[PDB]
């Protein structure tokens, strides 16, 4: 139903999805003048294991790499977390130019695309299901991609996307660690947030990094070649999937750094 385009896009979500319009909603402009540097926050740290990846598909709008969600094998904690958070899949945006493709934005600057790390509350709750409209659900590490020289890590994954070209295709993948994908600082930005497409739940804990990685013009051009419909239909290509920032409504972003 919903989706990014003229006549379903973020701009008609709040019709079938009214928390659109809410005071937790994602992403957001972090204006770096007015962050709150909290020293209570601990580093971030995560711990993967590559055996937990599992699978690649194509959700239509994007494509995910689901990974194994039976134990904490593979964990974010620490930061502004008491609980321990488990990996269950990584994911990207982008725009349709090579320059305005993210979610995310940093002093009013949108860039190339989005990488998402995103993690469920396991520790409180008894599945993923459970967790995803909790406030205290969800954890996403959000990685903004500037473009520029090909990323070296990305090669897994783009190797893989002619195996689900269209809607709904499914393919192994195996042995990956996506902490390979995360910058060398760690410094970040956390704030509470929501999902940011629909069903756009206020549950998520964003946590955004201060630096940048690099993707080149081919690669995502690598991610736009996949097809948004399903195999059959007319082609539809991929081309963008990322939302505009919302109202901060009162939240504070706090800062590591
Ligand atoms: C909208 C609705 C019902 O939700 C999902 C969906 C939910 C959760 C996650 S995830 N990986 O947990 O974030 C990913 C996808 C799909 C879906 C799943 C597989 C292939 C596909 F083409 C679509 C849907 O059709
Ligand atoms: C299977 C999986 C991962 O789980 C949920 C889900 C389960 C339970 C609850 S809850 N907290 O019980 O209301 C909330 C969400 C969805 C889901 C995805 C898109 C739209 C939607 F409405 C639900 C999924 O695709
Ligand atoms: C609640 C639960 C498990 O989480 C997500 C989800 C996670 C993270 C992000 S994001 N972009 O990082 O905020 C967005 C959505 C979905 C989901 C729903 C519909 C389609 C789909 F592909 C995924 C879910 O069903
Ligand atoms: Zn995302």
């Amino acid at each position: 139903d919903w989706g990014y385009d003229d006549k379903n896009g973020p701009e008609q979500w709040s019709k079938l999805y009214p928390i659109a319009n809410g005071n937790n909603q994602s992403p957001v402009d972090i204006k770096t003048s007015e962050t709150k540097h909290d020293t209570s926050l601990k580093p971030i740290s995560v711990s993967y294991n590559p055996a937990t990846a599992k699978e690649i598909i194509n959700v239509g709008h994007s494509f995910h790499v689901n990974f194994e969600d039976n134990d904490n094998r593979s964990v974010l904690k620490g930061g502004p977390f008491s609980d321990s958070y488990r990996l269950f899949q990584f994911h990207f945006h982008w725009g349709s130019t090579n320059e305005h493709g993210s979610e995310h934005t940093v002093d009013g600057v949108k860039y190339s695309a989005e990488l998402h790390v995103a993690h469920w509350n396991s520790a409180k709750y008894s599945s993923l299901a459970e967790a995803a409209s909790k406030a205290d659900g969800l954890a996403v590490i959000g990685v903004l991609m500037k473009v520029g020289e090909a990323n070296p890590k990305l090669q897994k994954v783009l190797d893989a996307l002619q195996a689900i070209k269209t809607k709904g295709k499914r393919a192994p993948f195996t042995n990956f660690d996506p902490s390979t994908l995360l910058p060398s600082s760690l410094d970040f930005w956390t704030y509470p947030g929501s999902l940011t497409h629909p069903p756009l739940y206020e549950s998520v804990t964003w946590i955004i990094c201060k630096e940048s990685i690099s993707v080149s013009s081919e690669q995502l051009a690598q991610f736009r070649s996949l097809l948004s419909n399903v195999e059959g239909d007319n082609a539809v290509p991929m081309q963008h999937n990322n939302r505009p920032t919302q109202p901060l409504k009162g939240r504070t972003v706090r800062a590591s750094f």
